């Protein structure tokens, strides 16, 4: 038993619902909030501008000292940081933005970090700015990810149409 409410069961393991994942990540404080990251980690918009923001740009400052040390993420990757006050921790992971002409193959990739962590929050990876389709993004999410993930999706039309077109 965990403290997610109000989600629908897609899956065994996939959980959806229509939510802002800033507040959700503030009532639930789970272990860990996935980030919609690019390689740079910096955190201008989207879901990352938005958790960003919510941390006082805390979570851009702690980035760009990860930066300084490792050098950028792969397409495809990730990192743990702190969650500050939306987690314990967050799970940057960079999906390919389709608007860079990144490989959408990368998707999978990028949702197989997801298997590091027995349970996550996370919104649909490539999505929103990223550029990619989020029906496909689901798809990759549900046949790649096998720990219990909890996807928040912001937007209510869309979140509608991918319960009604999810086979
Ligand atoms: O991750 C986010 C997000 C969350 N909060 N503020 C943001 O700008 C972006 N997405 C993924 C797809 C999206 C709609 F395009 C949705 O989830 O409905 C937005």
């Amino acid at each position: 038993v965990n403290s997610f409410s109000g989600y629908l069961k897609l899956t065994d393991n996939v959980y959806i619902k229509n939510a802002d994942i800033v507040e959700e990540a503030k009532k639930v404080k789970p272990t860990v909030v996935v980030n919609a990251a690019n390689v740079y980690l910096k955190h201008g918009g989207g879901v990352a501008g938005a958790l960003n923001k919510a941390t006082n740009n805390a979570m851009q400052v702690e980035s760009d000292d990860y930066i300084a040390t490792n050098g950028p993420l792969k397409v495809g990757g990730s990192c743990v940081l702190s969650g500050h006050n939306l987690a314990k921790h967050c799970l940057h992971v960079v999906g390919p933005n389709v608007n860079k002409g990144e490989d959408i193959q990368l998707l999978k990739s990028a949702y197989e970090n997801f298997n590091q962590h027995e349970v996550l929050l996370a919104p649909l990876l490539s999505a929103g700015i990223f550029g990619a389709d989020p029906i496909h993004s689901l798809r990759v999410c549900v046949d790649t990810v096998r720990t219990n993930v909890y996807l928040a999706v912001f937007d209510k039309n869309l979140y509608d149409k991918l319960v009604s077109s999810f086979l």
